[PDB]
């Protein structure tokens, strides 16, 4: 069985490179961030523009939703994160502390915490209620490319251009494990699987790898795409068939069979690097976003 994703909507409106797209947990919305310093909110099923949220002084690298779909956090080149009320568009908190570009962000499942990673090589854990930094982790010796909580929020994984993925205890801020091999090329993205037992990591040698967290060993490698430069988002698609979904520097969305590692689809449409993909929480829907020569988001749907 293969999926049959087909283009349903093209979401135009950003005036510069799109940097991230994320579906709200309740499945109703898509948020996008851009080098044009804006966040846009769109209908998840029809691609209908809903609103623009503005306030950052420089480009935005990432956006992430709270578990109740009411708040957004954005990570900016202006060295700050902002927490937004989605329904009003108001900035509730500005999180200051990083000394350089903030590249990545995520809420924990309870959504009382935010984790951020920065060009300043640190990982920070922030209290949502107060906006206070709770912990600064001396995580890496190069820019932090991604940060992600596991399904119960007890662990954080961080990745970096230094080649390591590190798993941290959220409560204590101590490192529990480093995912490491004989050779360790730059890691451009990392995330836990939805079941919490595995980690997906992208390296800048055109490879994605699935690691067993318990054993600290690689189980599967996915190749065929191009990724030598950019921090490209990848995903587990779990609503229908079990796929790995990623963008690519050949401007395609790649879909692999999780178990066999075979490419099952390549989605064509974007006219620049597909920097971000996201998978809808309940329906077989993928969102893809592209850089400056394209500036669009595309929504794709499959029966499978
Ligand atoms: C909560 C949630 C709901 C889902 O439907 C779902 O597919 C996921 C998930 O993490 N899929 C992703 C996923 C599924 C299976 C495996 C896997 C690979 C090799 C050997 C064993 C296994 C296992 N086992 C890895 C990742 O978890």
């Amino acid at each position: 069985v293969k999926p049959n994703y087909a283009l349903k909507f093209t979401l135009a409106g950003h005036t510069k490179a799109v940097s991230s797209v994320k579906f709200s947990p309740n499945g109703e919305w898509l948020a996008s961030s851009s080098a044009d310093k804006l966040i846009k909110i769109w209908g998840a099923y029809d691609g209908k523009f809903e609103k623009t949220i503005s306030g950052h002084k420089l480009g935005i690298s990432d956006v992430a939703w709270s578990s109740d779909s009411n708040l957004l956090v954005s990570a900016s080149d202006d060295k700050t994160l902002k927490i937004w009320d989605v329904s009003s568009g108001k900035c509730l908190k500005t999180l200051k502390g990083h000394s350089n570009y903030v590249f990545c962000c995520n809420f924990n499942p309870q959504s009382n915490l935010i984790v951020s990673g920065s060009f300043d090589e640190s990982v920070r854990i922030w209290d949502v209620k107060t906006g206070k930094c709770l912990k600064t982790l001396p995580a890496h010796s190069d820019p932090v490319s991604a940060v992600h909580f596991n399904r119960d929020g007890s662990l954080i994984v961080s990745s970096s251009y230094d080649g390591l993925c590190r798993i941290w205890d959220t409560a204590s801020g101590q490192c529990l494990k480093t995912l490491i091999d004989d050779d360790n090329p730059p890691v451009s993205f990392v995330k836990f699987s939805p079941n919490g037992k595995y980690i997906l990591a992208a390296t800048l040698d055109n490879t994605l790898k699935l690691w067993d967290y318990s054993k600290g060993k690689c189980l599967k490698t996915y190749t065929g795409h191009k990724n030598e430069k950019y921090c490209i988002f990848a995903n587990f698609s779990v609503t229908g068939g079990k796929w790995i979904v990623s963008g690519s520097e050949d401007n395609l969305v790649y879909i692999w069979n999780l178990q066999t590692k075979e490419i099952v689809q390549k989605l064509q449409g974007h006219t620049d690097v597909v920097i971000s993909t996201a998978c809808h929480p309940t329906e077989n829907i993928i969102a893809s976003a592209a850089l400056e020569n394209d500036k669009t988001i595309k929504l794709w749907k499959s029966d499978c």
